[PDB]
């Protein structure tokens, strides 16, 4: 039948073809001989520091992709806007090795790289995007102003919208603006004299990075990190967060009373900021963006994992459950009342969020969407289930196709 | 080249130098990858009317005699020597070639061994091989099938078991055993279109009726088995209720869960697949071992296109099925699998947690890091359905790729 990938979804026994994939330009980490489709950072969309500026040829070509891309959004493909549009990116790239996008064209790709970002379950939410532009910034103090700016307007006091900043892309020679936080809020891990962490491990070596800069380190187990920025040729400079911009929920649990006992408690602020993002050649360093929380990410991988908060030996011992034995399931009973902590806790609170259940479900909705709108969609499986209840969500029984689509946000070295 | 492994809950790395051996393709290409798909477009088993080309097969033939002796430290012996020499004989004169018992015990063992679904190839070393090839009609295959299914129960205390039928011939039907695993429960569809016991047995109960098999009208009821030898039609065999032994399910608190009435059978033993080693393939060649909880309480009886419990266990659990984030799906889906395990455990029929059951497959990682320098896992099916990253394989990064001997899957025989 037809040459592309054909995607069943072994739930309903419907099938369908992905198309979509034709249009990707660039290699992922799979061949025929093996797939790495498990890894978490192929080496392969890491947009290494390329000192050189970019093979004119090379850019232009990905700068009069983006650009069709724009005009067909708006449905005006061929026509003489768009041909000058074109004329315009050559000549600027011909004078200066670079070019620049116009406001609404930014605004366009930034959606399209959450739209297209295979690991993120909540796409279905890619149309409604608040875009800042801020690619005037000029200093790692203005750089925290716009930050501020952006938890105000995403906090919302609890009603948390979508919304990525964007700062001024790379130039020739001249350094990147850089966030060197992984996201905007996160907890300090402090290593200890046993060699053991307080706080969250994860987030160990950019608290070592904050007090070498000068940080003065507090002691507790969910203290928010300061912010280090770091505008063009400029060491970073540290910045601290005003407490009432940075909203957080104190944990509890729905019936059992002893939970609230044990001082758990996460921020409401998810907002990845390390990642590049990519349009039309032209590559933006630093552009956090920011959505809502899904609670298994909060009450399984962030207060469950291992090399995490590993509360979930402390909670059964609590719920009273035979430890000494994994046959007792006491690690999905924990780890379940944990997540329901989460929920019941922001629901309270009232800060949006989303449960696995919902989230997968709408995920589901969105691949019908775009079956329509694109022919396909690229999801990477692993991520997209839910790290807990998996085939009990219907997106595990869908099989899905990865692949990499432009605009797009890739990781990107630290800066250090 | 080689692909770089990290686990990233002890930050351990390793080098895939195993996947090199891949003579085999897989469904991904750099522009894509089709990892989550469960069955191969195109790496189907075609027919085999006609003979493969003698210098496929040759290729494939000397590279597993290869294997063999260096598994048995004597390469480059004699024997070594006269055994190719047997192989190169045989294939140029019909074509094809035969395997010696010891040679089909090696690549057994090696076919469950290359198994990237398997989380269980811990155990991979200890196989019972029956050797079956000496079996020409559907009645002499329904014994060894019913030889296969005792030694493998044994009381429940179960062994894992392999059991291999005649090798495929050119221009000669096919061995096959119509049946997905040896014991599965009938799938009715009744009048509102909708199934009274397994749903996913709906298909293969018809063709059985179809055949002249006197359906009953239960949940649970064991499907009999449409044996087939070559060029003739199936025939219809009914196991013996003693040698199919069953687990009723109950929970070590509720009291109200056996009320439910639901059961579950011992023996897990996949009968579809395909054996190939060396070139040669076996259409039937079954093999067992033994469960892992949530195959059951999480896959069988959860998923919404099977048993799917779900809801009532829920409502029994007086919970809030009004809205999601209650998590009452996740609550009763935990419940199930204590169930499964609770009654396995009582019944005293072997079986094994997904924790208990992950933590064996990483050490099987490690063993095999040091024999092969690598082994081929798919992570979307080696991580269990349910609380995921709570186990350790979530954390670990894999490398899926084709080795031989190996499993694979095959047309269905209608
Ligand atoms: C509004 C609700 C949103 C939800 C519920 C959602 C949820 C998720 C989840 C569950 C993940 C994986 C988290 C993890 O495992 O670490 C993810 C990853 C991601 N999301 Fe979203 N997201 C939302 C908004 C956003 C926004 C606003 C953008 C971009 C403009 C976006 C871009 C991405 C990307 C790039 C990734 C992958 C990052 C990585 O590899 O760590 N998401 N999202
Ligand atoms: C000793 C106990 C064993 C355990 C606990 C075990 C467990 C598992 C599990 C959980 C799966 C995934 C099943 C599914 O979700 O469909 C699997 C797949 C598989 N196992 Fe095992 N296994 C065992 C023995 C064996 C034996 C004896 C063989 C072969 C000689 C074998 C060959 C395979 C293969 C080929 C697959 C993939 C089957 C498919 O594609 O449907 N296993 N095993
Ligand atoms: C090793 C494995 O790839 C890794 O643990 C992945 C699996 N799936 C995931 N899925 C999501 N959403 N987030 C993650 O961090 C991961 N980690
Ligand atoms: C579509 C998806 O690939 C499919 O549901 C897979 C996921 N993981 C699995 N994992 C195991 N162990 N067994 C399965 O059958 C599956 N099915
Ligand atoms: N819903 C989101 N926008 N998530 C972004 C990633 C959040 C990250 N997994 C965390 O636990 O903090
Ligand atoms: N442990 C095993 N031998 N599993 C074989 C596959 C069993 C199959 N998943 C079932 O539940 O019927
Ligand atoms: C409940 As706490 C110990
Ligand atoms: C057990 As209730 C119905
Ligand atoms: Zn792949």
């Amino acid at each position: 039948g037809p040459k592309f990938p054909r995607v069943k979804n072994w739930e309903l026994g419907s099938i369908t073809y992905d198309t979509l994939c034709a249009q990707s330009q660039q290699d992922g980490p799979c061949t025929p001989r093996r797939c790495l489709g498990s890894l978490v950072l192929p080496r392969k969309l890491q947009t290494r520091p390329s000192p050189g500026p970019p093979p004119a040829e090379q850019l232009l070509s990905q700068a009069r992709d983006f650009i069709n891309q724009y005009y067909s959004s708006i449905k005006r493909s061929g026509s003489q806007a768009h041909e000058e549009r074109l004329q315009e990116v050559e000549a600027e790239v011909a004078s200066t090795g670079t070019y620049h996008l116009r406001e609404s064209e930014l605004v366009f790709g930034a959606k399209q790289a959450w739209r297209n970002a295979p690991r993120c379950v909540g796409r279905i939410q890619w149309g409604k995007l608040q875009v800042f532009d801020a690619r005037d910034c000029s200093s790692a103090q203005e750089m925290f102003t716009y930050i501020c700016n952006h938890i105000k307007y995403a906090t919302n006091r609890g009603n948390l919208r979508s919304a990525i900043t964007v700062f001024p892309q790379r130039a020739p020679g001249r350094g990147d603006f850089r966030i060197w936080n992984s996201q905007l809020v996160r907890y300090a891990g402090y290593r200890q004299q046993d060699g053991s962490v307080r706080g969250d491990p994860a987030n160990v070596e950019i608290t070592e990075l904050c007090i070498q800069h000068g940080w003065t380190p507090g002691n507790g187990r969910f203290d928010v990190l300061p912010l280090l920025l770091q505008a063009p040729d400029e060491a970073p400079e540290l910045f601290v967060l005003p407490p009432e911009l940075v909203l957080e929920v104190p944990l509890e649990h729905p019936t059992l009373e002893w939970f609230a006992a044990l001082g758990l408690r996460w921020y409401a602020l998810p907002a990845v900021s390390n990642m590049l993002l990519e349009i039309g050649g032209l590559e933006f360093s630093a552009a956090p963006f920011s959505g809502w929380y899904m609670s298994t990410e909060i009450g399984t991988r962030n207060l469950c994992d291992p090399h995490r908060y590993n509360i979930l030996e402390d909670v059964a011992v609590c719920m009273d459950l035979d430890t000494r034995t994994t046959s007792s399931l006491w690690k999905d009973k924990a780890a379940v009342e944990i997540n329901l902590a989460v929920l019941h806790s922001f629901q309270l609170a009232k800060v949006t969020i989303v449960d696995h259940h919902a989230a997968t479900v709408s995920f589901m909705k969105h691949l019908d969407n775009e079956q329509k709108a694109r022919g396909g969609c690229p999801a990477d499986w692993a991520w997209i289930v839910p790290p807990i209840s998996g085939s009990l969500t219907p997106v595990f029984h869908q099989e899905m196709v990865n692949y990499i689509l432009s605009p797009a946000f890739r990781y990107q070295p630290d800066p250090w």
